[PDB]
C-alpha cells in the first residue's frame, strides 16, 4: 500500500499574498476547527496505508485536511479567501464521497463543517 505525496503548501513560482480575509481564515476559522474534539481526523492527510484503506487515493483524486491548509496559510501560499474556502470545502466533500451518512468519521466532518459555515457567515468586506 502507498500514500501519495501530499498537497502542495510551498511554490515559489505561484502569486500569493495576505488579505484580511485570508488572515481570519486562520485567526478565526482554521483556529476554531482545529482545538476542536472531532479536528484529529483532518490535521494531516489521510494516512490509506495505516488506516488499511486501500481504494481511498482510487476514489479521492483531489484529497484535502486541515494540516495542509494551516500550512498554506502559515506559508502565505494562497491569493484569496476563495482558494482557501475551496481547500475547506474539498476536504469535506471528499469525506462525505468516500463514506456513507452516518460513519462516525461523517459525523465529525458535519460538527466541524458546520462551525466552517457559522464562522466563513462573517468572513469580513476585503480591505
Ligand atoms: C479524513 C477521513 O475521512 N479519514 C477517514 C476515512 F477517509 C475513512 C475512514 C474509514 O475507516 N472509513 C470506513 C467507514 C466504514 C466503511 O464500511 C468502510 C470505510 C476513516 C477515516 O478516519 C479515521 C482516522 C477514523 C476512524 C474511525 C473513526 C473516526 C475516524
Amino acid at each position: 500500500s502507498m500514500n501519495p505525496p501530499p498537497p502542495e503548501t510551498s511554490n515559489p513560482n505561484k502569486p500569493k499574498r495576505q488579505t484580511n480575509q485570508l488572515q481570519y481564515l486562520l485567526r478565526v476559522v482554521l483556529k476554531t476547527l482545529w482545538k476542536h474534539q472531532f479536528a484529529w481526523p483532518f490535521q494531516q492527510p489521510v494516512d490509506a496505508v495505516k488506516l488499511n484503506l486501500p481504494d481511498y487515493y482510487k476514489i479521492i483524486k483531489t484529497p484535502m485536511d486541515m494540516g495542509t491548509i494551516k500550512k498554506r496559510l502559515e506559508n502565505n501560499y494562497y491569493w484569496n479567501a476563495q482558494e482557501c474556502i475551496q481547500d475547506f470545502n474539498t476536504m469535506f466533500t471528499n469525506c462525505y464521497i468516500y463514506n456513507k451518512p452516518g460513519d462516525d468519521i461523517v459525523l465529525m466532518a458535519e460538527a466541524l463543517e458546520k462551525l466552517f459555515l457559522q464562522k466563513i457567515n462573517e468572513l469580513p468586506t476585503e480591505e
